[PDB]
């Protein structure tokens, strides 16, 4: 698996106007992004129970991470336009490409499974 770090904007992506109605900027692929590519860690403030649940082993919510160039990736409104899934590694949040992503396609993230 390719690993894109959340520190500095990867060569594999650029920022341009989001194809989605409300939010202005978005992340667009610049090269092919292979299936399984993981991006992160997504960093932010830990909030007691842009924001993602960090889960316990039993599937309950432990806390929220509230916010990187990753903060420019907009949310998929539905599974059809989703091409990134939130994955938890330990208590860290990564985004993972569900499938191969073609060049010049907006990166849109949501919950998986």
């Amino acid at each position: 698996v390719q690993k894109l770090s959340s520190l500095v904007l990867p060569a594999e992506v650029i920022i341009a106007q989001s194809s989605i109605p409300g939010e202005g900027l978005g992340i667009f692929s610049k090269t092919w992004i292979k299936a399984g590519t993981e991006m992160g860690p997504f960093t932010g403030r830990v909030i007691a129970p842009l924001m993602w649940e960090v889960f316990n082993e039993d599937g309950t919510v432990r806390y929220f991470i509230d916010a990187s160039w990753m903060t420019y990736i907009k949310c998929a409104r539905n599974e059809q336009e989703q091409n990134l899934e939130v994955v938890q590694i330990g208590t860290s949040i990564f985004y993972k490409a569900i499938e191969m992503i073609p060049p010049d396609q907006e990166l849109l993230v949501w919950y998986g499974n």
